[PDB]
């Protein structure tokens, strides 16, 4: 219905300006007839998920590249796409006026937007908080009688999550991750730095930390929010590095294995939230497949682990080999973000290409879902209480009641909007060596989705063949991303 309002900030492409009364949006989707496809196009030149239609022809004539759908070659089923509701994200959204907040939330979660269905919720503070805190900072409270949610949850995070769920067509799955435990449970007595839990898996410390998970889930349940999954610890390897600046909690692979087997696994299974999935790792994929071997060879740990969470910050040696060793334990991208460059580059087409190329690689190596980091940030990449400023698909300018949708937002949306939960990745065979990145999936309803990323400068003429329908003649322009959709019957 409403097109993008472009604005350049000196980088390779434009942002889309939104405020309290205007934001670009989609109409409700349609079901075009057999023999007709839908194409959504975003380009560095300024096109933003523009919709067009064309025919799927019975015959083909030409000399160029051919991608052939192979719907019988079936792979993983998709859980979904989304981003993280951090303190920083919540503060930046709520700095807008209410009408602008809803255009922002609709941009992510509505069918007028790109249809997110995953929200990652940090358990207490991380670096994208304005202060250090946990849910139980009074010491010597091993039964956790003084566990409580601060204003960050009750005032900022939870109300925004409620509003996101109301705007969403598809069911939204919440995913929780802790950064640090209370400091009186740690070896170093600090929120950051090199430090693990006190003692050994099984004792009062590890039982208290595991109970902290149930107490967290109880609190959000009282606020009428249920979680799909929790991770065992955010980037547990970081808590083994000397003098680590952000909130952390150190686990070596065997410590995570024993903590899951003795404490976290049983405690979650004995609780009201026994259906909540447990994801391991939640860390860099270079720690794979080793981290999976350690944890998942132990059946007492493995019986509790539903999946392996990975961060994006070679895929065959990591994701592919881990799938070969443990093909029934799903892989899930739980966090991705973007030395000499500033933290926020308003309008960077490169960082958008980085997002879509990575999602394509993850999908081509069995990953069932991808989760962004901060849903929103200010123009300097904050607030962040340490330093680590990064980019975000939506950048909020408080002083002008305005937010900007980066190219990252649309590169994500080319996947998040058209691959609902339950979609299965299927085969897509290139007729010859080419420079494009492509992935094919099938909706639960049988229709086809194909995303085509062109990171090169040259236009690439392209034909997509569906054995059941025909030939889709198209062109992939240089520095562009397309999504194609068509009924198969
Ligand atoms: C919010 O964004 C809208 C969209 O750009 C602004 O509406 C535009 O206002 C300018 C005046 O400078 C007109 O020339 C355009 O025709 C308007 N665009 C429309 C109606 O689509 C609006 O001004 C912005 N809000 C504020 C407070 O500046
Ligand atoms: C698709 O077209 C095929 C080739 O067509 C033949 O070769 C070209 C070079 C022209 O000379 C054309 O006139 C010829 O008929 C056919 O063999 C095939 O049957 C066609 N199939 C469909 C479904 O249209
Ligand atoms: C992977 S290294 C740095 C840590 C990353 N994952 C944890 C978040 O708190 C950080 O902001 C993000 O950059």
């Amino acid at each position: 219905a409403r097109p993008c309002i472009p604005k350049s900030f000196g980088y390779s492409s434009v942002v889309c300006v939104c405020n309290a009364t205007y934001c670009d949006s989609f109409d409700p989707p349609t079901f075009p007839a057999l023999g007709t496809f839908s194409r959504y196009e975003s380009t560095r030149s300024g096109r933003r998920m523009e919709l067009s239609m064309g025919p799927i022809q019975a015959n083909h004539t030409g000399t160029g590249l051919l991608l052939t759908l192979q719907p019988e070659q079936k792979f993983q089923k998709v859980k979904g796409f989304g981003g993280a509701m951090t303190d920083a994200a919540a503060l930046n959204i709520l700095a807008l006026s209410p009408p602008a907040q809803n255009l922002l939330l609709k941009s992510y979660f509505s069918e007028e937007g790109i249809g997110y269905n995953i929200i990652r919720v940090p358990m207490a503070s991380c670096d994208f908080s304005i202060r250090t805190y946990t849910y139980a900072d009074t010491p010597d409270d091993f039964q956790l009688h003084n566990f409580s949610l601060p204003e960050e949850d009750t005032k900022l995070k939870i109300p925004l999550i409620h509003r996101a769920l109301q705007l969403a067509q598809r069911p939204v799955s919440l995913l929780a991750s802790p950064w640090t435990s209370p400091t009186w449970l740690k070896t170093n007595g600090a929120v950051n730095g090199k430090g693990s839990l006190k003692g050994q898996p099984g004792d009062i410390y590890h039982q208290t930390w595991a109970r902290y998970f149930v107490k967290f889930l109880d609190a959000y349940a009282e606020h009428k929010l249920q979680f799909w999954a929790v991770t065992a610890e955010n980037e547990p390897s970081a808590g083994l590095l000397s003098g680590y600046p952000f909130q952390c909690l150190g686990f070596t692979p065997e410590h995570q294995r024993d903590f899951i087997a003795r404490d976290l696994g049983p405690t979650l299974a004995n609780s009201t939230h026994h259906n909540v999935r447990l994801l391991m790792l939640d860390d860099q994929r270079l720690l794979l497949p080793h981290w999976a071997k350690v944890v998942l060879t132990d059946p007492e740990a493995a019986k509790y682990v539903h999946g392996i969470a990975v961060h994006w910050y070679p895929a065959k040696a990591t994701l592919g080999e881990t799938h070969r060793l443990f093909p029934n334990t799903m892989l899930f991208a739980s966090e991705a973000c973007v030395f000499w460059e500033q933290s926020v580059r308003l309008g960077s087409w490169d960082r958008g290409m980085q997002y879509s190329h990575s999602i394509i690689t993850n999908l081509l190596y069995h990953v069932v879902g991808w989760t962004d980091w901060n849903l929103a940030l200010n123009p300097e990449g904050g607030p962040n209480w340490v330093r680590n400023f990064v980019d975000s698909p939506i950048i909020v300018d408080i002083t002008k009641d305005t937010f900007y949708k980066q190219p990252m937002f649309y590169h994500l949306g080319h996947f998040s909007k058209f691959i609902p939960e339950g979609s299965q990745r299927v085969g897509l065979v290139a007729s010859q060596k080419n420079d494009l990145d492509a992935v094919a999936l099938m909706h639960p309803d049988g229709s086809a989705v194909v995303v085509v990323l062109n990171r090169s400068s040259k236009d690439v003429p392209l034909t997509i063949k569906d054995p059941a329908v025909g030939f889709l003649e198209t062109i992939s322009p240089g520095y562009s991303i397309h999504t194609y959709l068509w009924h198969r019957q």
